[PDB]
């Protein structure tokens, strides 16, 4: 099931959509997770918010400017912090003549332009904004309260991790980028594009993640020297042309307003925004993730970084192996194809 | 005198060198200041310091990484702050295989390389380090105590301005850059290259500064919109090929270890380091500067920036015009050619 590991798109009915957990399992039962990434277009009956008319006053505390250096499809992205601005201010710049989306025909033409011009004209990205655009009445696919077993991190340790077990908003503009990475603790993510122009994504099947890690280490050995998980710094950009060249399998998908994307444990993704827009994301967990989390290779090289204790998930959901794992003796092998 | 406004080099004897003020006047009497920049190679009898063997332990608190974006000779340079390192650490990186000076023949070949590669491989620059490498016994050309009338800023207002009336050290490496600018308040500067590889400079005659300002505003109108003195942000790099093209006259000069450079009021300069090195600089003033300082166009757009009060210099050195200037009625025109 999903032999080719292509990115699947799903159209749940309202009835299916009302159960989050079951639907994630369903799409895994269809092999969605093999591609690393899937699209879910929600039922038309559903709406996260009445309208987006009342948010120009919303404050993006820490926009960042994306400076990118490199050539022939390899690049590194440095984030310069800029001062507080409002969505109103952000929108004016995004729509301004210097920063706005070029004219184009097919997405293939806009994609060529992103890669020929990513080093020029650094854009602002209103990233990592704490908050949510969902009205409180909304019970389905509400990113602020999915009620997955990730909630055990908070319930048992009083711990908050911004953007991991709380929601983040991302205001974008043409050519703002997200670099190749997997999620914190190789968790799942969910991303909803509330409005505006598209966000294109690239994904590599989890069963080929190690081959992308290997290639990255080749091209950036110094970065590989000082961190094992350097891709987790989210600074590394690699062209699809580079990926074909070193035979890394990958797929591409464009997300439009009103659509969800789900990323799956150890699914490497990257991409960029087409123009002004607003996405909302968080991380979540399932019982299948637990193994991935026990085995996730973390960033050593910074003290900021996200470490979740696996003790509570193994204690409850893998009792048969708890003592074994506790003693360094749990040698489970992950099969990335299983829908477990 | 100096019709062509070329960068002059001077070889003072020890006897001439012992009087700083007089020697600056002498070189101005030869028209050195018309080029904006002059070299002074000091008498061999003189040495700022016995040796530079005891400074690996010296701490550079705020190295910065120089990210540069642009193309066909126009660029903007953003400074990412990195963590504390020692000269020892700095030296290892500077000398490392990824960061070190390419092999080359003539400087013309190394200059081509700086401009073809300035956007790649961002280097660290151990800039703006408070301190001095001069032994205390040294009375000539001692950057920490030139005793110019700039000392009135401190004596009358208790004011310290790091790198302006105190010394700064600059540890460099291949391809670290200083962008087109004039000094704070269009003051004079002095730069001494204590050791290591060269530092190349570009200069534009003060009598053609407005033409470079004009060209800059053309190429960066947005930056020109929000600041009048945007070049003062020290972010703007412009190729010599661009300067020929728009007919801005300029000259180039390479400074080697043990040599001083002097910049003159309203002399636009820029350049770069050839490899690992260490320069020391500060600003100074003469009576000729006072007019330039009364008329200097400042950065509006940041509250950090350097504003020196001219009151005390006009009061003492232009008493005939004090009341007039006080009342908005002093309409002196600067002649950049005069040695005044
Ligand atoms: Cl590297
Ligand atoms: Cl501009
Ligand atoms: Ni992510
Ligand atoms: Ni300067
Ligand atoms: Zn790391
Ligand atoms: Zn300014």
């Amino acid at each position: 099931l999903n032999p080719s590991a292509r990115i699947m798109t799903f159209y749940p009915t309202m009835e299916e959509f009302r159960n989050f957990s079951r639907y994630i399992a369903y799409i895994e039962s269809q092999g969605a997770h093999r591609a690393g990434l899937a699209k879910v277009v929600p039922p038309k009956e559903w709406k996260p918010r009445a309208s987006y008319d009342d948010i120009d006053d919303l404050v993006i505390p820490a926009p960042i400017q994306q400076l990118v250096t490199g050539q022939s499809g390899l690049f590194t992205q440095y984030n310069i912090q800029k001062k507080a601005m409002t969505v109103r201010e952000f929108r004016k710049i995004a729509n301004s003549d210097k920063y706005c989306t070029p004219r184009y025909s097919e997405f293939e033409e806009l994609e060529r332009k992103y890669w020929k011009n990513l080093t020029f004209n650094p854009p602002i990205y209103g990233a990592d904004v704490n908050g949510t655009l969902y009205e409180k009445h909304v019970d389905e696919w509400n990113i602020g309260r999915l009620r997955t077993i990730l909630d055990l991190v908070e319930k048992e340790s009083g711990i908050t991790i911004e953007g991991v077990n709380t929601p983040y908003l991302y205001f974008g503009m043409w050519k703002t980028s997200f670099a190749w990475h997997t999620e914190d603790m190789d968790l799942y993510s969910i991303n909803y594009l509330h409005f505006g122009e598209p966000k294109s994504w690239y994904s590599v099947p989890p069963e080929h993640g190690k081959r992308l890690e290997r290639l990255a280490k080749g091209f950036f050995p110094g970065s590989a020297q000082s961190c094992e998980a350097f891709l987790r710094h989210k600074m590394t950009l690699i062209s699809p042309l580079m990926l074909k060249k070193y035979g890394i399998p990958f797929d591409k998908v464009t997300q439009e307003a009103g659509e969800f994307m789900i990323t799956f444990p150890y699914g490497y993704h990257a991409g960029f925004n087409h123009g002004f827009n607003c996405a909302e994301s968080t991380n979540f967990a399932t019982r299948r993730w637990i193994e991935y989390g026990k085995q996730a290779v973390l960033c050593s090289c910074r003290k900021d970084m996200v470490k979740i204790s696996m003790d509570v998930f193994v204690r409850k959901f893998q009792p048969e192996r708890y003592k074994l794992w506790k003693a360094g003796k749990d040698n489970t092998v992950i099969d990335h194809t299983l829908p477990t």
